[PDB]
């Protein structure tokens, strides 16, 4: 039934692969909760000639923020965590900050949406202020091993705030390290154990953390181009200092399952009225709405047409003029890692009365693409693939 | 429902294609805001045997003037631009002109309708005056790259005026280069960025500018016949000096969407009285009327029966004698480029009381035809296709 | 019989294609005068999605020098041309040159082996002398059309000599333009007509010159990577000023046929004694030996282990120490063009008494590889493929 | 002819592989200068399921010392190097050393046989003295990159001598770093370039240095067992500080070729009398004898029955009592690297009058075994395989 869409999507994948020169790429498409397509192109390892397969394990980078958000939402549902309380309640090791000698408060809500003052890789305030008005970074190529989140906090716990909390949007990865410390303090257990339990609940059996010593099957390699336009290996790095921000490894099936679970949790409330036999979602319907609610004064780098919510980028639906562009509602998050690129997209389906009365959730399309090439933007390709699979479905 | 009309239209397309010997041709028909037919005949590329498809990208040439007019109308609605103010207010680099030593004023209104003195490709005043009482041109085969509109102005900013402003009609392309310079000066941003934003608003995702370095998918080739009556390739040209006049690339779907938007903006005022739930048009109803209002002392080359308005050729409706020709109201613009020919036609539907009370805008037919053959007139074929689709609709 | 070798060769081709990120590549292998393998990988045109095929026409660049050498050898056999006579005998438009006020002579023999003083793209003597002790060039991106070789001579006929003739090796392309002028003067006919006749004699029906106006079927596109590591189109260029140097277009089958003809002409003399029914080669046996004879004080850029002969790079066979590297005898020439890379390799087979008495010429392997990627070295891959096909043959 | 021996050797390889639990192992056997057997067992990479093949590239560790010795012998033959001159003549950056205030001289001859005072990984003199009367080391897991040998010298150039030069045998790896510095100073070129030229001369095309950025095909992985008796990956290390001591990567064919070249150079002098058509060896016959001459007061760790020579361990032939053990003459060197084990063995054949008069060199057997397992001794297995292949040969 999806044969026409599959061929075109494969053509689109070839287009992007040849445009960026990626040695390998893997895709995964799920329609209405069922996986209908999964393919790989190229070689996961070019030295040993290992072809790309749906079982390939690659580095999802910032899609990890979404997993941490799921953990935080579950903790908040359990009542252990309060969003508006200052972070010093849970983590007293973080020093209090001043902004030309005025009291400022850093909270979980500000940390989630990046509205907090914490910096990114750059340490020079002047350049950041000039830009507001890179893989060249050193901290991005660290190799030290950090046993715990509290030890990892020492990289940025002494730097001054760059902006007033809640005033300027600045994408950051250390804020989610602080969030992981808060999670492990509030839950009473280690962060990795909590995430492992969550992955077990969601049936994500191939999602593990970036480590070198353990043997991980079907692990791929990551490449980059040098100054002579020749494919080379990326340098060895250790990502233990940022587990929550970008330290996880996964496949396309696990991302499809995660997206399906989120879609079901989002859509179960609408279908609850017609049928009372539906199982409850992993998170409460009000929690799901809050997660996907856009926050004002936020930006979405991979799509200027939408904004940012909680660990997700959300584009809403609207139409301003007749016979003119009709915006479509979807949520997405992209990831950029040394040697790798990924994207996860969710496209909800507009629900009518008859569909609600007859059909059952989830109703939508989830698309996941991962490639072992550095600095590749895959949001547009995923959006096109999702739209075309939306056309075929009847 | 349109099956009878589609077959006849295809026959008409074959007629014109065999008459001119065009290697390929693409058509697009929209009825009442919905695309009902789209087909291609022949080969977009004859060297590699690439068939013509609705996704083919060809060179719309002077249909670009309409896009610039949309930009100018939006700027005028915003209040940034004044039509009657002399152009030296925005562009002081253009020298003031004299006509046997008398002061003359060049304004935006004169530039839009070609009533201005600026010349076309020919530089000899005597021949132009004799004709008033060609692909053989050199400027039509330029290959230099021009970074900005101000740099492009140097090709004609020193030539004397050919006629008194507002006195003689002379179709010109450099006047729209001056218009683009005025647009980029008044809007505060670059012309290409403004047009890109406008195209994004109107959902024209495949409309780009003529460039060689970037990879543009489904780009076609352009051909001409030599002295031995053999098909050959057209010479390489650069169109950077005239973006506004004739430097864009598009498909038939984008032209259909543009025509539908213009038709909705034209017709929403009549339907506003019955229903208040209709979304506003892209431009105000008074702006649309002005755009399609014919201007006296103007000519319409592709149809002697009508006149010229603002970047459009408009034929009105009238009937002088009983049992004799009944003129029909429509608007059209044709384009001639090296190696290419195109046409865009809009046929509004006569509105009665019951149709206004019951139906919703837009009500009409838009037809777009593009072929990769030089010096082909497609206005009559488009008019016949539009009329026949007007017959089938019930 | 060659199934094992074919698979490995395909793997080698994939290796180089992924290493350089070439959108397409075509290979051709001939064993003992019969074509046994021919395949293409990737897309010849990425905008229109045209797959690579053995019929693809790409830009062989400096393999053209070999064709001009064949023309010169045939003229010398006919007795029309003398190698040691100064070039002013045939072309008096070339000015005589002095070297700190001493008489120097430029001859055909010096021009063939690049021992002449004529420069390459660089015009600064100091930098060339420093290097002796680039696609960044301007002359490499010319677009002017030159009707005849004498007109083309004006680009370098006034520059002073860089080194003493016969003293320093300097690879050059304008020397072969002078050679083409000499050919067309001595033969009494135009250079292109002579080469067309030669191609007709050798059954190379798809070998034509680089031109834009004529329709050439199966013509490919040429690409390069920009500063953002994104695939883009190469700029439009005109190669009319260097027909003999790098101005021809060809397939892999034509190169295979050319190599087979050269191999037969080389090897027919050894087999003449046993059988008198063998047809004569295209060139006399003594002429073939001279063509492949290495010249002292010459360099072979694509293989430091060999030297240069007449329009060919020749590596001889030798062994200095026991149980140590055994050199193999072969001839090759590589080509680098804007947007393209190519190689032609000939691997003669060692002949014994029984093989000479029983088998018939040609006995060897010819390999041709062309890719639409700029600055790719394909000599090593061709050598490996030839050696592996040498192993399978029995 | 060797079918009986091959099966038994394979059984022996299985025996050692199961005894040590090595995931993979590769063997290579050459008889009389011709490779007669080559096989691999297990997986080179267990995560991606890549089987072991003869083309696998693994870490030869201290077999590198033999390559440096070949370089030093060639330099000494050229007359550039003097063995008895103090090392301060070539490398003045090395400080002079005192031994309870007495002048001591460090020379190339002492450095070659490890009779020099320089330490190994351990820095505590007391423990070394107690042992004389480990992978637990820190310097063995360094990750810093060192551009040149002079920079690498700083790791041990300030430590005091452990024993009097020429008095006590102490195996060391930094002495060969000093030897590499001496080589690059005396030869006038970089060490890596000299070794690359030597490898090219000996037809060792797959022998490269340990580097991460370049793409090296068929590169294997290296494993170790943890405290829970589970297979894990070895930690990432950089071996740039010891190129000469333990930094090379190779296959079994390259080691076979190297051993064959050494055997030919050793045996050509005996066969020179009968036949004058034999090509000269890579090194002079007197040089080869010196290389394999055992040095008094030296030890051979992998075989207590023999001693040490120049970068080789040599066991001589002798028989003390009648009807009792008859010693056999052979040379060998083993290597231990993080995650890897290797051995190279040469078994010369006893030469009689008729064999010298009739046969041609080389006459012997070379055996190479490499496995991706840490701390495995393979000398006995290689000796047994060589002896059994010695039995089959007739």
């Amino acid at each position: 039934c999806f044969a026409r869409a599959i061929e075109s999507s494969r053509d689109l994948l070839h287009r992007i692969k040849d445009e960026v020169g990626a040695p390998g790429i893997v895709v995964g498409v799920s329609v209405d909760g069922k996986e209908v397509w999964s393919e790989g192109l190229g070689y996961a390892d070019v030295e040993n000639r290992v072809p790309c397969k749906p079982e390939t394990v690659m580095r999802i980078a910032s899609i990890s923020k979404s997993l941490t958000m799921v953990a935080l939402a579950k903790l908040w549902e359990a009542g252990k965590l309060d969003l508006d309380i200052p972070v010093q309640h849970y983590v007293p090791e973080f020093p209090e900050k001043e902004y030309e000698g005025e009291k400022v408060s850093v909270t979980t809500r500000l940390l989630i949406s990046h509205l907090s003052g914490i910096r990114h890789y750059e340490k020079d305030i002047k350049k950041v202020k000039e830009e507001k008005a890179d893989f060249e970074q050193g901290e991005l190529y660290l190799r030290e091993k950090f046993e715990n989140s509290i030890e990892s906090l020492r990289l940025f716990k002494n730097d001054p705030l760059f902006f007033k909390p809640g005033s300027q949007f600045l994408y950051s990865t250390f804020g989610y390290t602080l969030l992981a410390a808060i999670v492990e303090r509030a839950s009473g257990c280690k962060y990795l154990d909590y995430m492992q339990k969550i992955f077990h609940d969601l049936d994500m059996l191939t999602t593990v953390q970036e480590e070198n010593e353990p043997v991980i099957y079907n692990r791929a390699r990551f490449y980059v181009y040098n100054k002579k336009k020749r494919l080379v290996n990326t340098p060895y790095v250790d990502n233990s200092y940022k587990w929550a921000g970008g330290g996880f490894l996964s496949t396309v099936g696990d991302l499809l399952k995660f997206g399906n679970a989120m879609l079901y949790g989002y859509q179960v409330g609408l279908f609850k009225n017609s049928n009372e036999n539906l199982l409850p979602g992993y998170l409460k319907p009000e929690t799901m709405v809050m997660m996907w609610t856009p926050v004002p004064n936020t930006e979405m780098s991979w799509d200027k047409e939408g904004k940012y919510a909680m660990a997700w980028g959300v584009v809403e639906r609207k139409q301003t003029y007749g016979s003119c562009r009709k915006q479509r509602h979807y949520a997405s998050h992209t990831g950029g890692a040394v040697g790798a690129s990924s994207v996860l997209l969710v496209l909800p389906e507009e629900l009518d009365t008859e569909t609600i009365n007859n059909k059952v959730p989830p109703r939508g399309i989830i698309v996941s693409i991962i490639c072992n090439m550095q600095s590749v933007g895959l949001n547009s390709t995923a959006l096109k693939i999702a739209l075309e699979f939306d056309k075929d479905r009847s």
